[PDB]
């Protein structure tokens, strides 16, 4: 797990993101989408956006991207301890939207590319190290719920 340090840095690094949640969630998308062209197909509200200038200008995308920092935030503040949080977003992911392991990858390196661009030289090599142990963990849960469903 996370030491105790670990997860203030994680939590010290959140507060970036809430004081622009909109724009952390869009600008995460819009790295996961441009990046992995694939990933925008599994969501057919947004196979509409031909282009970065579409995806960047669609009101829906920014408030799609709060939903999921504000959920991933959700479990992050539980330090681990996030069960009942989890747990239900593996199961729609694995079996309604059919998200495979590798596109929670794409979008946990996503969250890291964010930070560096939002906030250069003000994220930490401790900062970095703690978020992405954070999203491992979450990611690695999630894996395990995937397996039980014996989905991908
Ligand atoms: C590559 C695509 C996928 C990735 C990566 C991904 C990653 C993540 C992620 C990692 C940080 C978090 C947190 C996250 C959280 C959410 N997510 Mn998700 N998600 N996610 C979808 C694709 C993906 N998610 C799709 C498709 C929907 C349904 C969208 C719609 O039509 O309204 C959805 C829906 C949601 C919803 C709405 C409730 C539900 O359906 O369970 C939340 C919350």
């Amino acid at each position: 797990g996370l030491s105790d340090g670990e997860w203030q840095q994680v939590l010290n690094v959140w507060g970036k993101v809430e004081a622009d949640i909109a724009g952390h969630g869009q600008e995460v998308l819009i790295r996961l989408f441009t990046g992995h062209p694939e990933t925008l197909e599994k969501f057919d509200k947004f196979k509409h956006l031909k282009t970065e200038a579409e995806m960047k200008a669609s009101e829906d995308l920014k408030k799609h991207g709060t939903v999921v920092l504000t959920a991933l935030g959700g479990i992050l503040k539980k330090k681990g301890h996030h069960e009942a949080e989890l747990k239900p977003l593996a199961q729609s992911h694995a079996t309604k939207h059919k998200i495979p392991i590798k596109y929670l990858e794409f979008i946990s390196d996503a969250i890291i590319h964010v930070l560096h661009s939002k906030h250069p030289g003000d994220f930490g090599a401790d900062a970095q190290g703690a978020m992405t142990k954070a999203l491992e963990l979450f990611r690695n849960d999630i894996a395990a719920k995937y397996k039980e469903l014996g989905f991908q």
